[PDB]
């Protein structure tokens, strides 16, 4: 709309503004009310198919023009724009309704008389609204004031960019002291915001006080910031809202809607265009035949208007039907539940899709993590055999009041228990208050939280075998044994896990005995040097990564009370260091970080969804390339890469190292040239400078590959890449995701499906088709979509070869039985109208398939013969066109032959074998026979038979009740039909599908 300028947002009275803001609504809608009309008018007859129908109607209203009546001519089109405005409409009215539940839910603010409850459409920016616990957030905001004691929260960040780790935020300091929620309306305060940007992980602010007799000013970053899109994960937060609507951060990442055309309307469209060049070409030959007799242009537009029924309205009719046929049959599958169709004009494009993109956190995963393997070197302890850790233990602490493999099973639970960052939170459950809770250490009410779940995985794994962690402070852990006493553990010293060191290091005192404990875990590739030598880490490692587990080495060190005190006293003094004090730390530690002993390795999973290793094996096999375009990092992606089995287990992986120029581009790109048959793994900082330098080669090399893996990636990124490779290799692209970070790559590919999240819906909403779990993806792809693109394949060749067959005889008919005469038009208006009773058995090919549903899924190998074209070619359509030709040709010039007296007694022998003709030829399609095709055949010849009874008591037709008349019509319909037949019936033979 405009510009793009800085805000100065002043906290509460959203009334203090300059530039009217956009109302807070998220709108998948396509048009408005204004604009409906015109676009799905320019939308229609945009294409030659249906702007055919335009020019032959127009054509109407020149008086020297006219040809038949004028009600034939608009009622059919009429009759399409109706159809298509009714479904366009309907499309409307439900993405509408499905808005709403977003648009419609409930929040409160504050006032100066008290809360007051209002929706997330009505929130203005400089509102200060409530967001309460497992609520998303409706609006960009700024994170001002927490009813944790800790001041602080955390966020779950997995709908905007699809990031497992919870994003720990800061409340305003100024804020957070206020004595109540109700003093930051009687603060003359704003915040100075950036100009509204599609950046996700960056925001420059100023928060200014002017009440203060000291003015203060806070600078505003990440840290601060509550996106809309994002969860509150713990306590009631309190913000002020900087953007609204569009401009919220998630919105700017999302393109327009669009409207999608598939690539099989393509086509049909461009066999409209050459069946309309050749009519061009015949007139151009037939009006050059005479050597030119004055108004040329009269008569061969004229002549096009007589043959005009060479593409047909019934084209366009049955394929519409045949679509929301398709629609309907997939919203009433069994096996997909949930299933949602929203563009309901694109289900062939599912038959030939041959890239699949996808998204990680939430859609592959089901974004929880578990404890899966504790190894001790000499004896792995999985998922079954997690009773014999907890007998240890609980044999240990009971023959405390009352080495061995015991004590080693201890020994490595307790480093897990206690190396880590995690911190219960307690709430009330309504009958024991959350400062009651505390002091028992209730178990019900208990709750870890860290901003990195393997960790909380890690706590609530100890918390099954008996070591329950139940307090945690700056200074202080507590541990809860079975025997119900409490261990309290004093915390010296904390090395918090930083993604350059992948370790994180913790010195603990036991109180109970006084000694000096230093743990460390993190990574094997940086804790191989650091632990003593063993025989087995760098093995055991290996493969519980290439199982897919995320493996810790942990570590520990006793520390006597002397080797101690000289650690402190260094560590302290390159603390208050003025000049280079990171290396300077970094030495004391790495110093400290030497000869620890081996304890164990810990293997933690990220649970996929129901069925994705064999969905992606059955993608695999159908010559579907999957790519993984996720927003989390390297490891995790990896991590679920190997555990769905998108790369084989014996496969490489080459990892795209950072690469920041061209030079250092050429280096990375062609090392990984030299490999072969090795998936690629790459992050976004590298993708975006391949991409920008190395358009062609990073493509050309990447198409070649098993499978690619792009970890870190903006949803600009993601469509960029959806957006290339239909460019470049011209092949259909399918989308899957779930978040709001995947909607832009959704939009963008041929076939956009969304996951229902868990906790968000907008990718389920600005998709084609939404589906509840990943699995039912399989389903889509090899039953739904390839039988609706056979169905749509079969249909539409069959009305262009009824059609071409009505105008080659025809043809025939005003040619060679008297070449002019007016009684030639009311014979060329009836043997053009036998499709009243062949539509119903043409409209009976929706309901054919060639294999059953347990077939196609069981056979992906199916589905390559339709990723090469094979239901709609030129080839076939060329065969179509032959034989429609042939019955044309046959039926007029045998009827004309065998017999020839008049023509109402000629005319009867042509319209009879020409229906009963394509009666056969709709028997002669059918792969699998069903019962509504059976009665739909049975019905057109009992229509037919009454028609010719009734007519025959009224007209004197008596031709038809004579012996004559059955056996030359039944010659014709033996020569132009079972010839054909034979042909089938061979081919099935000599080459079986
Ligand atoms: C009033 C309209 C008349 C009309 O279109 O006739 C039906 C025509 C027959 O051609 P004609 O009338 O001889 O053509 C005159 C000249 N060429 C002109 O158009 O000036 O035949 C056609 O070209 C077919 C047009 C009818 C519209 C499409 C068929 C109806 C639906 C078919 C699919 C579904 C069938 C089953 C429904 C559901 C069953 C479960
Ligand atoms: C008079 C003609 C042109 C039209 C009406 C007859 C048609 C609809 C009839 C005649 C013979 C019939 C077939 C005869 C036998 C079977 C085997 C069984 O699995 C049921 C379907 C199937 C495969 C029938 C399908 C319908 C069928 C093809
Ligand atoms: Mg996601």
């Amino acid at each position: 709309g405009g510009e793009a300028r800085p805000r100065t947002v002043w906290l509460g009275h959203p009334e203090k503004r300059d530039q009217r803001y956009p109302r807070n609504v998220i709108n998948n809608q396509k048009y408005n009310f204004f604009t409906f009309l015109p676009g799905v008018l320019f939308n229609q007859f945009k294409y030659f198919f249906n702007l055919y129908f335009l020019l032959l109607a127009c054509s109407q209203f020149v008086p020297e023009m006219r040809l038949g009546a004028l009600y034939t001519y608009w009622v059919p089109l009429g009759f399409v724009l109706a159809v298509t405005v009714i479904r366009e409409a309907v499309e409307e009215i439900r993405c509408y309704v499905r808005d709403k539940e977003v648009n419609s839910q409930v929040y409160s603010r504050l006032t100066a008389r008290g809360t007051v409850k209002v929706k997330s459409s009505n929130i203005q920016v400089g509102d200060l609204i409530i967001v309460e616990k497992n609520q998303r957030v409706p609006a960009d905001m700024i994170f001002l004031r927490t009813s944790e004691k800790n001041g602080s929260c955390f966020l779950r960040t997995d709908q905007l960019d699809g990031e497992t780790d919870w994003k720990l935020r800061l409340p305003v300091a100024c804020t957070q002291r206020l004595p109540t929620a109700a003093d930051l309306l009687q603060i003359r305060s704003y915040v100075y915001a950036e100009e509204p940007n599609i950046d996700i992980h960056n925001f420059v602010g100023t928060f200014t006080r002017e009440d203060s007799d000291p003015p203060i000013s806070e600078s505003l970053s990440i840290e601060n910031t509550l996106w809309a899109g994002t969860v509150v994960a713990s306590g009631t937060v309190v913000g002020v809202v900087l953007y609204t609507g569009r401009e919220l951060r998630s919105v700017m990442n999302t393109s327009n809607p669009r409207s999608k055309i598939g690539l099989f309307d393509l086509e049909v469209n461009c066999l409209t265009k050459i069946l309309f060049g050749a009519l061009v070409v015949v007139s151009l030959v037939m009006v050059a035949l005479q050597h030119f007799a004055g108004r040329w242009y009269l008569q061969i537009i004229r002549f096009l208007l007589l043959f005009s029924n060479i593409i047909p309205i019934s084209l366009r009719v049955n394929l519409d039907m045949g679509k929301i046929v398709y629609s309907w049959v997939i919203r009433r599958d069994s096996k997909i539940p949930g299933t949602v169709v929203r563009s309901s004009t694109i289900p062939e494009q599912l038959g030939r899709i041959s890239y699949l993109l996808t998204d990680k956190t939430g859609t592959l995963t089901q974004n929880e993590m578990i404890f899966k393997r504790l190894h001790l070197g000499t004896v792995a302890y999985g998922l079954d055999s997690m009773d014999e850790v907890q007998s240890h233990i609980f044999s240990i602490y009971t023959q405390q009041s009352q080495r061995t493999m015991s004590s080693r099973v201890h020994e490595a639970v307790k480093a897990i228990a206690l190396c880590h960052n995690v911190t219960p939170v307690y709430e009330s459950n309504g009958v024991t208050d959350q400062a009651e809770a505390e002091k028992q250490y209730e178990d019900s009410c208990r709750v870890y939280q860290a901003s990195s779940p393997d960790e909380v995985a890690l706590v609530q794994w100890t918390e099954s075998v008996g070591l329950t962690l139940v307090g945690r402070d700056q200074s202080s852990m507590q541990l809860r044994t079975p025997g119900d006493q409490i261990l309290n553990f004093t915390i010296l010293q904390i090395f918090p896990f930083t993604y350059e060191s992948k370790r994180m290091g913790i010195i603990v005192r036991d109180e109970s005995t006084g000694e000096i404990t230093f743990y460390m875990k993190g990574a094997d590739v940086v804790m191989a040097g650091i632990v003593q030598y063993n025989d087995w880490l760098e093995e055991e490692c290996g493969n519980m990564a290439r199982e897919g587990l995320r493996v810790l080495v942990v570590a520990k060190k006793s520390l006597a009370e002397e080797q101690y005190q000289d650690f402190e006293a260094r560590y302290v003094q390159a603390k208050l260091s003025v000049h280079d004090r990171s290396l300077k730390v970094a030495t004391v530690i790495e110093s400290l970080e030497m000869e620890m002993e081996l304890l164990c390795l810990t293997g933690v999973e990220d649970q996929l969804q129901a069925d994705v290793r064999p969905t992606l094996e059955t993608l695999r096999n159908a010559g579907i390339k999957v790519w993984m375009l996720t927003g989390d990092k390297l490891e995790t992606a990896t991590c679920t890469a190997k555990n769905a089995h998108l790369v084989t287990r014996n496969q490489d992986i080459h990892v795209f190292r950072l690469v920041t120029n061209r030079g250092e581009a050429h280096l990375e790109l062609n090392a990984f040239r030299r490999k072969h048959d090795c998936a690629l793994v790459i992050s976004g900082d590298s993708l975006e400078v391949c991409l920008k330098y190395y358009e062609y080669e990073f493509m050309e090399l990447a198409c070649q590959c098993p499978a690619v893996v792009c970890c870190r990636c903006a949803p600009t990124q993601k469509a960029q890449i959806v957006r290339l490779l239909q460019e470049r290799t011209g092949k259909l692209t399918c989308a899957v995701g779930d978040g709001g970070n995947d909607v832009s790559m959704i939009q963008e590919s041929d076939c956009g499906v969304g996951v229902e999240g868990k906790e968000g819906k907008q990718a389920s909403l600005a998709a084609d088709f939404s589906i509840t779990q990943f699995k039912h993806l399989g389903r889509l792809l090899m039953v739904h979509g390839r039988n609706s693109y056979k169905r749509s394949a079969a249909l539409s060749q069959f009305v262009i070869h009824r059609s071409l067959c009505i105008s080659t005889m025809q043809a025939v008919f005003s040619s060679v039985f008297y070449f002019a005469s007016v009684p030639l038009y009311q014979g060329f208006l009836i043997i053009g109208y036998s499709t009243i009773y062949t539509m119903f058995p043409v409209f009976s090919l929706v309901l054919d398939k060639d294999v059953k549903s347990e077939v196609a899924m069981l056979y992906p190998e199916l589905y390559k013969d339709l990723l090469k074209g094979r239901p709609l070619s030129y080839k076939t359509f060329l065969i179509w066109v032959l034989i429609s030709i042939y019955q044309g040709s046959t039926i007029m010039y045998g009827a004309l032959l065998l017999f020839e007296s008049e023509f109402v007694h000629i005319v009867a022998i042509s319209f009879t074998s020409l229906i009963l003709t394509e009666l056969l030829m709709v028997a002669l399609t059918i792969q699998t026979w069903h019962w509504l095709m059976t009665v739909a055949e049975l019905l057109s010849l009992a229509c037919y038979i009454a028609s010719l009874v009734f007519l025959h008591e009224f007209i004197d037709v008596y031709f038809i009740a004579t012996l004559s008349f059955l056996w030359k019509v039944s010659v014709i319909t033996l020569v132009s039909c079972l010839p054909l037949y034979v042909l089938k019936y061979l081919r099935r033979r000599f080459s079986p599908p």
